[PDB]
């Protein structure tokens, strides 16, 4: 019987091409979403006509607020009533937006991006340890998190905390037999909104053929890490940039 | 006339040496405190006896909570009210306790480790920086937040996302002249309620000169950050820690 | 036609389970030694059995010297030699000992840890670039402790930290021309044959992920994954295989 | 008695402001050089003019050899020598000049880049700690070593090398009291041969104040390492570089 993961964000980009190739690794599928109704559910059932009753869609608002952990465990729990079990956690939702130091109020600010990125993470990191084989858990990390974007405090503090969390459940759920790991982007799927001008100004920064990332590219390295080729690894987060971080200013 | 600095969590332990050590450099110093009532209010008292008007108190929860910003903004007020300027913020204040992935509500941990670690301190960098020489903002990080101890994953993370705020303030603040760095002890003075022997593991683990860290130790390398002596230093973060961090398992 | 492979200290441990696997993924290898050279023969002689000519061996002292460059030139140059292309080196061999700051002289120490560890990668990276004439890549064996060392090990802390350097600079040098490189950063592995159980237990007892070493084999499993089309896109990248080892406070 | 230092490459520039700098301290000095003769001995008269016998010259070249050990152990014994003491190390020497992957041989080139950034500090630390109240060594690192210049890799590779003496040596050394730590410019002083056009290309990168740092900033950096208020500092490299390591592709 097929083991099951739960995707954050999966109906669209890199999350859906996570979702994608873990299940035709062989995986069941919860595919999470906030927003993209259409688009989760049109994936799920692409993915059941490919083997029945192997996907499920999961509407959750990650956003910080006193019932992100009861969200975030049901999430968990969506997973353990359509299959029965849950071997893999991809936290891949995020928000991304400019919050200049110098409209959302600031207190949603903070509510969206710390919760997506970070907070979210954790209490569903926490339910997945609590309901517990390849166990393992892949946060989705940026590799450019020490060469931040201008104006991107909020979503950077979201993915340093991030890696911290990645380093501390590593340690804590290592005896639990359960890895845990990130894949750190640079320039992968531009944003739908953004130019095509705009896209190629990034697309020429980045030294390994002057292109952005694949989503299955980045979904490859996920795919690694979940597999038994990586069933030493925990605590280690993969940059799939092209080089880009290496480039100065 | 003389210069002031906000400094979070400033009524006992490092906060305090941080404190008496600005104001013994010559700034004005506003000392914030949550519960330590009575230790802040003989501060004040004990610099005023210095040189008068020179030390004032400002209580604040820094919990992550839609009224933190409206605090932030308070504390930051507090200084001009007083000091009629604010040229250095110092964010010292933290929450520390563990937080099992596997076992106060998780809302509460989250709020208040994250809160007191993190968004405290974006939040009255915003209201530093909007109010805006040698102006410069202090973390305090943690020099073992790459090798953390068990169970304490929500304060690794608030860790981590404070090593983001300053690295991205450093760099959206840099054209307006603010300095933003950070110093990132080891094991300063050990928890009150830590027993002796438990004290012993700890300063038995430390390289240069099996001890920890005096507060005032600390409060150097901020002092050392604030000078002019720091003029071109940014986004830079010291560790302070003789060499713990240094030391394999 | 069949890739090629350079692995550096093939003979044995890891850098054998490295060559091993590469030949079972369909590659050519060079078998790289420097004093086991029964140990070498022997196994390109086993990988020829298993299919014919696939195999080569190539001894070299990879110490830092005035020959140097040239050694790690007819190391690339063997590659091209038995098997006309070169599509994959592999920095594995290494020097390990303490080198106390505080019954070798000081030059051989430096020119054993510093030549093996960084020089001698150095000089197969330039002679692998130059050589090139679909899916090329370097892989440097790097070591996850390097940023909490043993004690007295400067020389191999110098020389593995040289290596990082090596290994993101190569990569942004040589993504124009398709070349990726990248690390793999054991934590602790295959321990010596000969040390004790009692104090192997004590290094195993330290690790998170299930109180032991990692297998060569598993090494060489995140090799073959950063040489494969699914790491088409990483270039510069050091991926720790320590079973959270790093991440233990002292 | 004053408390002498010896400067690698202190003829000019960097070198040059640090040994100043240590002498307006109190330190007596020893200012190592290799070709600029002319500028060590009147950077001495200058110096002893000031203070009379506080300051010595001694010539060495620091390209890697098989005598290179002896000629660092020369260094520290020429401190001995004329001061009768030897309380810091600054490792400043450098050559500096692109090794492409694809008129010095490759021997030559390795010899000089590894021999001056990596193993003339091994050998330095190696001779001041076998010769041994607050002694420490100071390495001049590289801001800018996980973004490198392009075709610099053998200089890269001395300078990532010089990070692992610095840690490596600051946890062996801190048993005898020996600190270790380093500065890590960004851009300081531009090279002797750039012209106006390129000397603005880079000062326009540099967030804080988009200019390069002073010798005198950096020597700044070093002072404080080397200060009493730096006592619980060993193995920390402090950056100097007015945000330049943070500013993405
Ligand atoms: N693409 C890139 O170039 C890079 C990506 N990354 C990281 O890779 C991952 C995938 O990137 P990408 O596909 O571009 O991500 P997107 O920006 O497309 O976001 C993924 C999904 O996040 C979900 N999300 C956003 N806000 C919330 C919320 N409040 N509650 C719940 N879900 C929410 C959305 O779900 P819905 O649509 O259902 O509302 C969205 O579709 C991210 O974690 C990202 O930070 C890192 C660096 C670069
Ligand atoms: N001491 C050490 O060994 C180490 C220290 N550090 C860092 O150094 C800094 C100072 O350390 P140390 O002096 O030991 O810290 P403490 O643990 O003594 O905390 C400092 C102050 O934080 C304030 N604080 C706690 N919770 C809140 C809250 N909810 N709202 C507002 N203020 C709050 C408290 O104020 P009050 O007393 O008024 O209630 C407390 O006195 C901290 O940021 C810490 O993380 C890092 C590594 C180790
Ligand atoms: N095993 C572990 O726990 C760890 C391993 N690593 C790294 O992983 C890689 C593989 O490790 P492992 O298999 O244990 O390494 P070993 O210690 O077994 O050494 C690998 C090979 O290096 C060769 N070598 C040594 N000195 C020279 C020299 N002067 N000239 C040429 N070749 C030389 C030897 O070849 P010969 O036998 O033919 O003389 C040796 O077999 C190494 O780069 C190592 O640093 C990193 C962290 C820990
Ligand atoms: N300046 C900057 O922007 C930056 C500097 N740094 C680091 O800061 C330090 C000082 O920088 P800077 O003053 O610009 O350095 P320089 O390039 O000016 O070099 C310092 C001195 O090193 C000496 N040196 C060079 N080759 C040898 C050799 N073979 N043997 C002995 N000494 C030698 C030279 O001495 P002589 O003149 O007597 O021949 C030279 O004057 C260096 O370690 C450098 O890497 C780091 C990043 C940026
Ligand atoms: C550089 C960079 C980093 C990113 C990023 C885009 C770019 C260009 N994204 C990030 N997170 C999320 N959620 N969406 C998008 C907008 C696609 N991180
Ligand atoms: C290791 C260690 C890390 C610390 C730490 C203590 C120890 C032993 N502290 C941290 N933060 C806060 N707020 N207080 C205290 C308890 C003093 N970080
Ligand atoms: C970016 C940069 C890095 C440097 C650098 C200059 C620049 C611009 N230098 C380095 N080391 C030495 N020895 N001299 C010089 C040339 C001044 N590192």
């Amino acid at each position: 019987e097929a083991p099951a993961a739960v995707v954050t964000g999966a109906a669209k980009r890199i999350g859906r091409a996570i979702a994608v190739k873990l299940h035709q690794t062989g995986y069941r599928v919860v595919i999470h979403y906030h927003n993209s109704a259409e688009a989760a559910v049109s994936l799920a059932d692409e993915l059941n006509k490919e083997r029945s009753n192997t996907a499920v869609v999961c509407q959750a608002d990650l956003t910080n607020s006193n019932v992100l952990p009861a969200s975030c465990e049901e999430i968990i729990n969506s997973c353990f009533r359509a299959f029965g079990r849950c071997d893999v956690l991809v936290n891949n939702a995020s928000a991304f937006y400019p919050t200049p130091l110098v409209g959302k109020t600031v207190e949603t600010q903070v509510a969206e991006l710390i919760g997506t990125n970070a907070i979210a993470p954790f209490l569903l990191t926490m339910s997945f340890a609590q309901r517990q084989s390849n166990l393992s858990i892949v946060n989705l990390c940026d590799a450019m998190v020490d060469q931040p974007c201008m104006a991107f405090s909020l979503y950077n503090m979201g993915k340093h905390a991030l890696v911290g969390l990645t380093q501390s459940a590593a340690l804590e759920l290592a005896p639990y037999g359960i890895r845990v790991n990130g894949v750190a982007p640079g320039v992968s799927l531009l944003p739908v909104a953004m130019g095509e001008e705009e896209k190629d100004k990034w697309r020429r920064k980045v030294p390994l053929g002057r292109r952005e990332a694949s989503a299955e590219q980045i979904a490859d390295a996920v795919i690694f890490l979940v597999s038994g080729s990586a069933q030493y690894i925990t605590g280690s987060i993969i940059k799939v940039d092209g080089g880009l971080s290496l480039v100065h200013a």
